[PDB]
């Protein structure tokens, strides 16, 4: 049974609200310039006032939904899409029946990990704009708000949402469900790497990685390739293909910016048609979506650390 | 043997200073306002008049290290960074394990070229960092971490280190954990001290000589009542170091007592406290030996008084 973080009941002020006739404003957390974190005309709107029939989840709560804003929170944010794969928890942290018709009353609740157990978290709806749309997080699908309202979420247990960017956990996250973080040097990486990375990803795990970088003015900088250094990718998958006469192992990575790597195995590269015209049709989609294949050596290249939240 | 952080090497960056004949300014963490923060550290109260000064500017004969690394000399300045303070002083109690954090072969003697390095955990491996002794300061005095004794400046320089880690002092402050201590060394654990473990005291006993960092603190409902300070004078929504258990004989019994400290360097007004009368009811030698009558952030308690007024204890098993 999860802790109410600072007392706060979802059903009871929700219920409150309904009974008044008004919208939840957090007095927990202010739709104010703390809760920023610190950039000129945000103004704090609720999905209500942007959208005629905003939807909270629309197909699915998927990590096509998770496209980061103008905050550097990339490890979270590649979280969140690792999370997506594991349904059953992503939807423990992300409670389903939550919605703009059905008892609207401008509140939401989400659940964190926090103190070596479950921590419940509510939030109003009100969301930093600029210029009519979302400053942060938002969906490829612009009439839905489950993962603007879940970084929001995360924000309000940081303090803010500035606190959210530039580190390897966040408040809520870290050694999320009791589990173990591994990490591995991907310039003396196992020779096993493959079958732990595939094991990772079937038991529902969350896998990310970044490029190190050797200046602090290098950090988001775009390689001649296409990947951008110190900053948080989502691992998404793995796959084998024949190629040139024997196995060829793959793996998947999803940038959290939501639009990718230009080299051998991306998405217009040629080594697709030197495969199974079958395995070509499965696994190369051709979306500027910021998933693409690499093949593994080529990720050990390019990449400093795989990181494996059990 | 450590990664270095954005590859800076200390040996061979302090050679070149040496030979130059300059003292180190770290491009990679520039004595500047992003340096420090973003709201109660940005541009613009709490950073007015802040002036960078290192030890050698702001004392005549600076010292590294002064009668040991101990909890003592962590006092938090004007920063909620209680978390990583509490963390560091637990941490001076185990001595090893400390000083390859801190490392010992530095100085403003010999080979002084304002440059140092320490070396946390992250990414299940040592890191280690370089820094520059640029310290900021407001009124002629340090802001953040210092001293009691105020020649000192191992634990200044070491937040200091924390914060180019975590990006800027700011990062620091209002978390249980930040870059550089996530998971330290491969190590957490969290009791709830309403439905305590009957053994609880034994826990925490076999923690403190293990070495394990041990912590506490009280929640809130209200924001607003963070680092509120309650009638017995513990302060809320605030980590403090658990650095000592003891069992005394009081009133015909066993009586368990735990010993906290406040990262402030700054107490308990109740049982057991500095000078409350339980003291001269248990052997006077226990006394002289436990009850030590200086306002330094350090108190007993009675373990049944510390589960009622606390709500959660932190051990990191290393
Ligand atoms: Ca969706
Ligand atoms: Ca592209
Ligand atoms: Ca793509
Ligand atoms: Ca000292
Ligand atoms: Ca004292």
């Amino acid at each position: 049974n999860a802790l109410k973080y600072l007392g706060q009941d979802f059903k009871t002020l929700r219920q409150q609200c309904l009974d008044s006739g008004v919208l939840f404003k957090d007095p927990e957390f202010p739709a104010c310039p703390s809760a920023l974190g610190y950039t000129q005309g945000i103004i704090w709107k609720r999905p209500t006032e942007l959208c005629p029939s905003p939807q909270f989840i629309v197909g699915g709560a998927t990590r096509t939904d998770i496209c980061q804003g103008g905050l550097g929170d990339c490890w979270l944010l590649a979280a969140i899409a690792s999370l997506t794969l594991n349904e059953e928890l992503l939807y423990r942290v992300v409670p389903r029946d939550q919605d703009f018709q059905e008892n609207y009353a401008g509140i939401f609740h989400f659940q964190f990990w926090q103190y070596g157990e479950w921590v419940e978290v509510v939030i109003d709806d009100r969301l930093p704009t600029k210029n009519g749309q979302l400053l942060f997080l938002h969906s490829e699908q612009g009439n839905e708000f489950w993962s603007a309202l879940l970084e929001k979420a995360y924000a309000k247990l940081n303090g803010c949402y500035e606190a959210l960017a530039g580190g390897s956990t966040v408040e809520g996250f870290e050694d999320f469900t009791g589990g173990i973080s591994e990490f591995y040097d991907l310039k003396k990486p196992p020779a096993n790497l493959y079958q732990i990375i595939r094991k990772a990803l079937c038991a529902g795990s969350l896998l990310g990685c970044s490029i190190d970088v050797y200046s602090a003015a290098e950090a988001e900088a775009i390689t001649s390739q296409k990947l951008v250094k110190s900053h948080a990718y989502s691992v998404t998958g793995v796959e084998e293909v024949n190629f040139q006469g024997h196995p060829e192992k793959l793996i998947r990575l999803r940038n959290p910016w939501g639009e990718e790597w230009s080299g051998a195995w991306s998405d217009d590269a040629p080594e697709w048609n030197h495969i199974d015209p079958r395995r070509k049709e499965e696994l190369d989609k051709k979306v500027e979506d910021g998933e693409f294949w690499m093949s593994l050596s080529d990720f050990v290249r390019q990449f400093s650390r795989l990181e494996i939240c059990n």
